[PDB]
């Protein structure tokens, strides 16, 4: 019943927020709807995995946070496989290659490609991260898809297909259903596009020791009872002097203040009282979730390594139900696996087929991708379709439409009388991350601290300590990438000569 | 508790389906979230307006179900003054006209501004109502804005301009928002362009003497006690032989079948035993309502018909709150009054401002179009931001973005178990209006008729005589109209 603060959502944000304000002193309560905490992490464990995570699983350079949190918690981090080479699959042949863009040899694709990359940074430079509504063309750029930026920015089939493949696997939306203005936003506070797609110095650089799931169960230990399991929240009233709320199962909790760390969306499943305010009421029906089937097919062995293939496959095409694999392999090297996403509308096509006809038709795409018929020879199989969650909505986060980034923006963390907002969503370095997940919970947690009067203004939002254990290496250009001119750049300057 | 069919929103749909399984012998229960039936509906009354709609209001040539309905109830319509011209105001100058489309004097323009609404029209006959993802095209136009085909088909800024205004006054929403897809089977299945903008003989021919919230009232007192104002449904159980159905304030409701009545989106405030089906998991996070505040103004006289203004008005332009006018002067020339709507952006932007703000930009306004110093002075003042309410998420209706319609419009309609689906939203003609609240009512009524194996399945649809009140006039085109060139075409020819 009583306490100092109820958070609701039990995943990485919510854990991360309850635990800095039960350090603080204060004493807290979280309301999870599920059988268990983690969210949009979840670490299966069986005898045929050992274990296996479903959900969120990479952490890299310049995730500082959750390497921080997850350390203190005890955990490790191992390196996920990229000693041998990439796959770039496209009009049904593989390409093998090294570095994190597929080598593009055709002079005119070239310049397509390398302008396409610059051209995300240069207009994600113009997009603040705290607030991407200030940037100086944000309503011409947020009354666009990405679809429609594609068309506009890519003379090159190639280099729109390939840009095409970015988004989908960055967002699990297609280009035509989300913002330019969000997306650009999306990958500048990730540290652009390198950093975004980059195993080796990148987001998908590294990997938990026994899973991603252990950072919100460890938490869990240390809150002990306070951690309320099958608590879904369906009430929340702010009338009174302490806010109210229930849950479905007729518990009722007292608090002075509460943390909502529940994907925005989700926010509808709750009742409020009074009722929110305008915007914020319309914003959280204006903002869905992506689509995306996380598959791991196992092997007896990681097989692709002899053929030189690390294990990662970028994969062009709609027949192809997986445009995006890694090596799932143990740092043993026991376990092999492909671990491949199927996303955005394929993820709604395939979902109708059974576990089997998924495994079939994936293994089937890996022994043409990798040339090998020990593909076809799997010895386990585990997914898990996001799309069917009733408490996420959606992996592997939340997405804006056009046109409303830049009209209901500006309330996604605006705080709502005693309701403080965490969550991924709310981060503005690497949201939609585990990493978004901490910063934002942890802000949360200070913003309450604050309205206390326990700690000063200036200490509501906190940088974070470069990881000794990851370090990031900066992203560089080269003179030629910086000032090669783009296609129609070049056709000018053809025009002109020839004038 | 125990009941036949538990129907969530005593809404229109909600409540016309209620009344067809009452009538039929069933037992039903109505579960409504407010303090009041109604939903998107509300009639408001009061000593200085009588009665004002501050929700859904008008009816019209083809809108048969309603008309029906609401005359068993006993209600009567009166037509919306359109007597004397309609104001089109461009680049702050008034140009009066007559007939539903303010005419183009520019052989250009024309061209562009004939293309574009028969474009539209041509668009939508390969739509079909019940199934628009069957579109030949259904993938390309849904996977473009509405912003995107204007762009491309409109070579003038004034045809442009009036198509942006359109979409608005249609849909509450940007016409970068919506699908195109989407907003052409809009338009389509209301019977088209002319159709849809008309007043006489078209959907806002007509209001109901007394208000439209009679029609939901009127049925709540048909049904009595089996109306639960003040319930809104938190939790819907399938698991058992009888599905169990929860309100927030704790009661507990066990029926044979469900009818959610409800703004699809509006079922994620409904938790579910056993979870929905991924596709409808998904669907009811990527539906949004529009964005509207309906504002009433009230005068001593309707001052604009000695001008020889019927009190319509179309207003181009950005700087303009209000887009779009109607007279609402009582049918016995009483009650002045002038009905605006303040859309999509503009209803985000200028609900910042005071009611006393608001009025004042709108006199403002109306005195600039109507050229009258008589429109600053308001009798009365009524307005209604349809943004801010928690159990409809915004007005007329919910609007598709790009690339959901065909991913997911197929589910819209389609049964959950014992859960059946109404709401205006689920419709196939005048969907989005109190029309096709009915037709969805009725419709899920008839579906659980047939699941209880009370009527066969050619009895689920059922077709609606003509309303000899209101007859419909056929929408005609002339020979020009027909066959002018666009302007791409004129350029082609030259
Ligand atoms: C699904 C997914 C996510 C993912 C990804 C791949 C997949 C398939 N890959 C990632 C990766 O490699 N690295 C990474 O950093 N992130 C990756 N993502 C995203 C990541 O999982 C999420 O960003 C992160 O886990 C989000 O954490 P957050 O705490 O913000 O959100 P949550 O996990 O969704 O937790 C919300 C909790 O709230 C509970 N809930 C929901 N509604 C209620 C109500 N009404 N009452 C009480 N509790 C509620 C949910 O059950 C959940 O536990
Ligand atoms: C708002 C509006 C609507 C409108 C319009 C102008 C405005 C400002 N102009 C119209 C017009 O001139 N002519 C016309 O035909 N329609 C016009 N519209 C739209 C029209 O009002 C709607 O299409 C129609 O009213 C929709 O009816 P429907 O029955 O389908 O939907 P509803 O009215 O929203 O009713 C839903 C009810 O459900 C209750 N509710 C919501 N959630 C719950 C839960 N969880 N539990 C129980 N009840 C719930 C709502 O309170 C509502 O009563
Ligand atoms: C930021 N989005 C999350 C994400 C999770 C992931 O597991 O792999 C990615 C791989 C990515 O890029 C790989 C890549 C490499 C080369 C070309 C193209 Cl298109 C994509 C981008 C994002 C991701
Ligand atoms: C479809 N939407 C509902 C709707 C409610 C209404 O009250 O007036 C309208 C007026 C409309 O059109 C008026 C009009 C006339 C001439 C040109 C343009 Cl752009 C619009 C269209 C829809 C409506």
């Amino acid at each position: 019943n009583k306490c100092d603060v109820v958070v609701v959502g039990g995943g990485i944000s919510g854990m991360a927020a309850a635990k800095l304000l039960h350090d603080s002193g204060l004493n807290v309560v979280v309301l999870e709807a599920r059988d268990r905490v983690g969210g949009r992490t979840y670490t299966l464990r069986n005898q045929k995995v050992k274990y296996v995570d479903l959900g969120g699983s990479y952490v890299g350079p310049t995730q500082n946070r959750i390497l921080r949190l997850a350390k203190e918690l005890g955990l490790e981090t191992y390196k996920v496989n990229e000693v041998e080479r990439l796959i770039h699959h496209v009009k049904g042949k593989s390409y093998p290659f090294r570095g994190p863009f597929p080598p593009v040899w055709n002079p005119i694709t070239y310049l397509d490609h390398n302008n396409f990359w610059r051209t995300m940074d240069d207009m994600g430079r113009e997009i603040p991260s705290d607030a991407p509504w200030k940037a100086p063309l944000a309503e011409e750029w947020d009354n666009m898809t990405m679809k429609e930026l594609l068309d506009k920015l890519c003379w090159t089939e190639s280099a729109k297909q390939l840009a095409t493949l970015f988004v989908n696997l960055c967002v699990t939306a297609e280009t035509h259903e989300v913002s330019a203005l969000w997306f650009l936003w999306y990958v500048k506070q990730c540290g652009g596009t390198t950093r975004i797609i980059s195993t080796t110095n990148g987001g998908q650089e590294r990997k938990f020791v026994g899973g991603s799931g252990q950072v919100s169960e460890r938490i869990m230990d240390l809150l002990g009872d306070r951690v309320k399991l099958e608590r879904p929240v369906i009430y929340i009233d702010q009338t009174r002097e302490n806010v109210l709320v229930e849950t479905l199962n007729h518990e009722m909790y007292e608090a002075k203040y509460v943390i909502s760390a529940i994907p925005p969306t989700l926010g509808m499943k709750i009742h409020f009282n009074p009722p929110l305010p305008m915007m914020r009421n319309q914003m959280i029906t204006r903002v869905p979730l992506g689509s995306v089937i996380k598959c791991i097919v196992y092997y007896k062995e990681p097989f692709w390594r002899k053929k030189d293939y690390c294990g990662t496959m970028i994969i062009d095409g709609e027949e192809a139900p997986v445009a995006y694999t890694l090596d799932d392999t143990k740092p043993e090297g026991n376990y092999a696996a492909i671990m491949g996403f199927i996303l955005a509308h394929k993820a709604r096509k395939l979902a109708r087929l059974t576990k089997e006809e998924r495994l079939k038709k994936l293994c089937e795409l890996y022994a043409k991708v990798l040339g090998s018929l020990e593909a076809l020879e799997p010895v386990h199989y585990e997914e898990k379709n996001w799309c069917e969650e009733q408490y996420s909505g959606g992996c592997y986060t939340t997405y804006f439409p056009p046109g409303i980034l830049t009209q209901y923006g500006r309330v996604l963390r605006q705080p709502v009388d005693r309701i403080y907002f965490a969550g991924t969503e709310t981060a503005t370095h690497w949201s939609g991350y585990m990493e978004g997940a901490v910063e934002a919970g942890e802000r949360a947690a200070r913003e309450i601290l604050h309205a206390m009067g326990k700690i000063p203004e200036d200490e509501i939002w906190q940088s974070e300590p470069e990881s000794v254990d990851v370090p990031a290496q900066p992203i560089t250009t080269t003179f030629l990438e910086r000032h090669l001119p783009s296609v129609p750049g070049l056709l000018r300057l053809i025009g002109l000569t020839t004038i």
